């Protein structure tokens, strides 16, 4: 409460002015997006899901003026919500869950409902925005009013009892969707029935596809690789590929070369990997600009993966870096493998032809 000892602090400061908006070219307000808070503490740790303060702090442009805070009380929540059982009436359709409850401190906000109403024989829609070149998918999420009590009387007009899904949100966005196939063969019209719901692991994201399987004539680094667009303005399709040429990367997330990774080969032992982040004025590789935290392993690349940041989070200045990955084998110090990453995030010139 005292906000002595301080888990992250944003690498940029900012300053600016009031928002007096004497005619529209004026903005009554300003988002400041460097001042975001990803969970990651002041060397790049996890911090873990808790009660926190998020506080901003500024001084106005007077000499002597005492500095201003302000603090967002603030969860850390990284646990879907939980899913137990759930009371079918095949008598009214009724479907009823358990108790409404989460993991983590952020706390259920939200039940739901929906079956998938299938369109053009496809359960989703594709959605193409011709003067922003960009295209969204969406599914056909059809959704069952909740009565006051909680419940929802499922249309099995409309759609297979199988084929409903329930939701469960909490704050903090975590969501937990299980659809009805945890199920009984031939129980419907006879009693009520208690039925499982298990969450199914449905995402958003899918990360990068691995399918590399190294050699020892490779030199173990791996980075990303994307066709980047001309047109439109989606995110393309980035793919691992093994470096052991040219060491550079273009930390901008452009899906192309952003960062430097170390794979082990598959069947070898790295047990306690660490790499670290060293300048090229740094010769002895005392003091790293950045490193690895604790559990990386050769085979998690994003353990690994340095995107041209120092720990606190801010981009490297263009030049010349050390990358030094350290493990010990079935037997020890077999280690110390150096490579010399440059950075340049400079797009090239394109020079007329003939
Ligand atoms: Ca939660």
């Amino acid at each position: 409460k005292e906000h002595k000892n301080p888990l992250w602090v944003s690498p940029e400061s900012f300053k600016g002015d009031k928002n007096f908006n004497s005619d529209i070219r004026f903005a009554k307000s300003t988002t400041l997006l460097g001042t975001a808070f990803s969970g990651k503490s002041l060397t790049g740790a996890e911090l873990p899901d808790g009660y926190y303060h998020y506080v901003v702090s500024y001084y106005p442009d007077v000499v002597g003026a005492k500095r201003q805070e302000m603090t967002f009380d603030m969860i850390l929540d990284r646990q879907k919500p939980v899913l137990s059982q759930a009371t079918f009436d095949p008598e009214t359709n009724r479907f009823k869950p358990e108790p409404l409850k989460d993991r983590g401190l952020a706390g259920v906000r939200k039940d739901s409902v929906f079956y998938l109403e299938r369109k053009d024989n496809k359960p989703y829609t594709v959605t193409i925005n011709d003067s922003y070149k960009y295209v969204s998918v969406e599914d056909n999420k059809t959704f069952v009013e909740r009565q006051a009590d909680g419940s929802f009387i499922l249309p099995l007009d409309k759609a297979k009892l199988g084929d409903f899904y329930y939701m469960v949100e909490d704050f903090a966005g975590n969501v937990a969707i299980a659809k009805l196939g945890d199920h009984l063969p031939q129980t419907l019209g006879k009693t009520p029935i208690k039925l499982k719901l298990t969450d199914g692991n449905y995402q958003t994201k899918e990360t990068l596809k691995d399918n590399l399987e190294m050699t020892q004539s490779d030199t173990g680094l791996v980075t990303n690789q994307a066709q980047l667009a001309v047109v439109h303005r989606n995110q393309p399709q980035s793919q691992l590929t093994k470096m052991n040429q040219d060491f550079f990367i273009s930390p901008n997330e452009d899906g192309n070369k952003d960062f430097v990774a170390f794979k082990g080969l598959e069947n070898n032992v790295y047990n306690d990997l660490t790499v670290n982040v060293y300048a090229k004025d740094d010769h002895q590789k005392q003091t790293p600009i950045w490193s690895s935290q604790a559990g990386a392993g050769a085979s998690a690349i994003e353990s690994t993966a340095w995107y041209g940041i120092t720990a606190r989070g801010s981009k490297v200045m263009p030049g010349d870096y050390q990358y030094v990955v350290t493990y010990r084998d079935e037997h020890g110090k077999e280690h110390q493998k150096q490579y010399t990453i440059s950075v340049n995030d400079k797009k090239p010139m394109i020079t007329q032809g003939r």
